[PDB]
């Protein structure tokens, strides 16, 4: 809700998904409709899923990933961790700024 998403994309977003190692970013952020929002609440979910608030989601808050739209959702496995932050981190220090976030939810 945090990113105005709807329930039922979230549900069918997380049913895809469900196993380890079957998580795609890409396929997920369409399915759960984050790719058609506002550049704002693509900010809105990035600050949601950066819990510590440091301005950057860090490795272990990417890792929890699916637990910010579910919390009984799993978290991610390493191999689906390294290749989420393979994709997102542009500038190379091993954390995805909000600039970075966005420009990857762009596709
Ligand atoms: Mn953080
Ligand atoms: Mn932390
Ligand atoms: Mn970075």
């Amino acid at each position: 809700s945090f990113a105005g998403l709807k329930d039922a994309d979230v549900a069918a977003a997380l049913a895809a998904c469900s196993a380890a190692d079957s998580f795609k970013h890409k396929e997920f952020f369409a399915k759960v409709g984050l790719a058609s929002k506002s550049l704002d609440d693509v900010k809105k979910a990035f600050y949601v899923i950066d819990q510590d608030k440091s301005g950057f989601i860090e490795e272990d808050e990417l890792k929890l990933f699916l637990q910010n739209f579910s919390p009984s959702a799993r978290a991610l496995t390493d191999a689906e961790t390294k290749a989420f932050l393979a994709d997102g981190d542009k500038d190379g220090d091993g954390m995805i700024g909000v600039d970075e976030f966005a420009a990857m939810i762009k596709a």
